[PDB]
């Protein structure tokens, strides 16, 4: 592990702290700032769609990245999620109601043996729809960096179409140049706000996993644009988007 201490330009542009964390596999590198925030457990928020995914998939309750739960009829602040949504968009639009819908259709009891035979981090379930966003369920950014990139090299104990089908859906941004797979999440934790963005980016094939876990105190800073501006100045820094990785 690298300590990358100059990437604190990129959180203290915005009065935020935060971590990274950059695998890369081809170059056998791997960097970090913030190493004891990285194993600091937060709540997941919306990047638990990845687990919840897989287990919807694997279970069945998800048939495929096709698969429609239609809207409750509950208007939303969200307007994307007021609509009938496949797996795939809903995961891309990131609408907690359809994978409320899937957590409940998978049940308390099969859900504690997923977190607990993948061992996701403190695999806590206080309420069934609500444990991701609520903070009963905690998992640290180095604990989520070791879950993608299981994922990515199919070491997860799902079947491999199952993963195949994650992978997929998080693919948000494609070019000759580089494909970003990745899913954000935001959640409050005391007076915090909590921002990740968790995922990889390949260049020519090669793969450079990443975490990103930010927060504020400031409930005016506009976590969901900080977080992806604060990734890609990083990213940018690394060498990325070009090519050449
Ligand atoms: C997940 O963290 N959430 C769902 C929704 N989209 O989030 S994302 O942009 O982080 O993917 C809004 C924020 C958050 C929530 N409020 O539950």
């Amino acid at each position: 592990v690298e300590n990358e201490k100059s990437w604190e330009k990129y959180f203290a542009e915005y009065k935020v702290e935060g971590c990274f964390m950059l695998f890369n596999n081809s170059q056998g590198t791997f960097k970090v700032y913030n190493l004891e925030r990285s194993q600091q457990r937060f709540l997941p928020a919306s990047t638990f769609k990845i687990f919840n995914s897989l287990v919807g998939l694997e279970t069945g309750v998800i048939k495929d990245t096709s698969f429609v739960i239609p809207w409750d009829g509950v208007t939303r602040d969200m307007p994307e999620w007021n609509h009938d949504l496949s797996m795939q968009q809903a995961f891309r639009v990131s609408a907690v109601p359809y994978f409320q819908e899937v957590a409940r259709r998978i049940t308390k009891p099969v859900m504690q043996h997923w977190l607990d035979t993948v061992k996701f981090g403190n695999m806590k379930i206080s309420k069934i729809d609500t444990f991701w966003l609520d903070n009963s369920l905690q998992i640290s950014p180095d604990e989520e960096l070791g879950f993608v990139k299981k994922l990515y090299f199919d070491q997860l104990p799902f079947h491999k179409v199952t993963m195949q089908n994650v992978r997929q859906v998080m693919l948000m941004e494609k070019k000759p140049e580089y494909e970003l797979s990745y899913k954000t999440g935001m959640g409050f934790s005391g007076p915090k706000t909590i921002g990740w963005i968790t995922g990889w980016i390949e260049e020519n094939g090669h793969p450079s996993f990443f975490v990103l876990n930010i927060e504020t105190e400031n409930k005016s800073l506009d976590m969901r644009t900080v977080r992806m501006n604060i990734l890609r100045n990083l990213l940018t820094d690394a060498g990325y988007f070009k090519g050449m990785k």
